């Protein structure tokens, strides 16, 4: 499986309530599970009821899918945003060939995902990252440095 | 000033509560002011009673000091943690020397503050990071990548 998944086990996942935000539900999933979170400030909604018996993984896809979330894991944390929060930035590096970029973006984070997804478009030298706002501010960060390397020899 | 500084601006926090967690008391306040937070699950205090006429980046120093946290923030998230997460890291790259690793770190992060803190140390061709676990994390990162990238060549 994911390593989201791997880590978030087989242990079944028990709440109920009569009104949480949904910020804090799912603040008290990941720490059930010893994750570490992050939820943006439009994960806004309120949550009526109770889960049981639920798998953690099925949790989250099911309260993703019902308000419209999408979720990105880098190993630390789970980032989570609204999926509208999803853009596109084209990263066009000056001293760094972009196949060179795509072979040190590709062993060190996931490129294929809805959540972060990394393409060579037509744009010369040119990549779109299409992801949620952590993604595109870590691949952004780390191609300027790689640049930034590549500049010096 | 700082850049969470300037971002916090000069409008004063006012909250009142019997009792909140202060993960929510800093959740308020981050969003309040629009800037992302991240809190780590060892901030699991109780908060009572009332700020008010508070500047923000007096209040979030104030927490700090009484809930024994260190704060990271590197223009897109702020990351709350408990001070005692901050660990010692060695970094040793086998490829990229180290100055010239620093002269990549340094350009793009802080590398000063207690809650992300850079320096050569005797170990050959090796920096120890010192910082909360986010600092660690992105530090290493990026010098396996600009390792990699000195590899190639």
């Amino acid at each position: 499986m994911s390593s989201l998944e791997k880590r978030l086990g087989k242990n079944e996942y028990f709440i109920i309530t009569k009104s949480s935000p949904v910020r804090a539900i799912l603040n008290d999933f990941a720490a059930n599970y010893s994750i570490p979170v992050f939820i943006s400030s439009s994960v806004n909604d309120d949550f009526s009821g109770e889960i049981k018996n639920e798998k953690p993984v099925k949790v989250l896809e099911k309260l993703s899918k019902l308000y419209h979330l999408t979720w990105y894991y880098d190993e630390n944390i789970l980032y989570i945003y609204k999926t509208n929060e999803i853009s596109r930035s084209i990263i066009t590096p000056t001293y760094l060939d972009i196949d060179s970029l795509l072979k040190y973006l590709s062993d060190t984070i996931s490129v294929n995902k809805n959540s972060c997804n990394v393409r060579k478009i037509t744009t010369f030298n040119s990549i779109e990252v299409r992801g949620v706002p952590e993604c595109i501010k870590y691949i952004t960060s780390l191609s300027e440095s790689l640049d930034k390397e590549a500049q010096s020899k």
